[PDB]
């Protein structure tokens, strides 16, 4: 799966998946910020399961990869959240995922 979206400053966007198999999920992401860090901008990446356990987290996310396995209820959420001050152009996020 491939996702491209804009992420405005001080917003959160998430992909939620409810599948019913235990399998391997792999992802690759790139956050592009045309402002080069204006207004103290930073972006957090957090992946959680149905019970809120953190499967992956990246505090100051830029570009990277992740992988996790689905367990119990096999529901997960991948969330990007930005924080910054003032007016900042939207960031662009690209997220590519594979289910094994």
């Amino acid at each position: 799966g491939s996702i491209s979206f804009h992420l405005p400053v001080n917003s959160r966007k998430c992909l939620r998946e409810e599948i019913h198999k235990d399998l391997l999920v792999t992802g690759a992401y790139e956050i592009t910020d045309q402002s080069g860090g204006a207004g103290g901008l930073r972006t957090h990446l957090k992946i959680t399961d149905s019970a809120g356990h953190i499967l992956y987290a990246k505090e100051d996310a830029t570009k990277g990869k992740f992988a996790f396995t689905t367990e119990d209820y096999d529901m997960f959420e991948v969330c990007f959240e930005s924080k910054g001050t003032g007016r900042i152009p939207d960031q662009l996020v690209i997220l590519d995922m594979k289910h094994g």
